[PDB]
């Protein structure tokens, strides 16, 4: 079964504009989009779907780059870095919920060092 999926609306949290947000989404929310290895993480996981009944009974804090793309859009996010733990939080769910060495875990391994190579400046206030 499927839970909700990640908020991309709160109105009880503030939002917040900066170039290093409108640089995330823009630049490197956009770019990874398009890899070759992104279409696993363009959605939330669909468990029914997949067939992969234990996925949240494993990964209790999912997310997925449709989610970040949403919440960029709608000025969710504070800060640079809060859209930065939302992408380390999908990559280390696919670690966690898969093993080494699996097809899924070599795309996130890659999607990874890509994000870290986009991430690594990012512009200045
Ligand atoms: N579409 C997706 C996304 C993440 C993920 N981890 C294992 C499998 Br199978 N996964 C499939
Ligand atoms: N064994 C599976 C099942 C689903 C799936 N989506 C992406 C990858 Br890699 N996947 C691998």
């Amino acid at each position: 079964m499927n839970p909700p999926p990640p908020e991309t609306s709160n109105p009880n949290k503030p939002k917040r504009q900066t170039n290093q947000l409108q640089y995330l989404l823009r630049v490197v929310l956009k770019t990874l989009w398009k890899h070759q290895f992104a279409w696993p993480f363009q959605q939330p996981v669909d468990a029914v779907k997949l067939n992969l009944p234990d996925y949240y009974k494993i990964i209790k804090t999912p997310m997925d780059m449709g989610t970040i793309k949403k919440r960029l859009e709608n000025n969710y996010y504070w800060n640079a870095q809060e859209c930065i733990q939302d992408f380390n939080t999908m990559f280390t769910n696919c670690y966690i919920y898969n093993k080494p060495g699996d097809d899924i875990v070599l795309m996130a391994e890659a999607l990874e060092k890509l994000f870290l190579q986009k991430i690594n400046e990012l512009p200045t206030e």
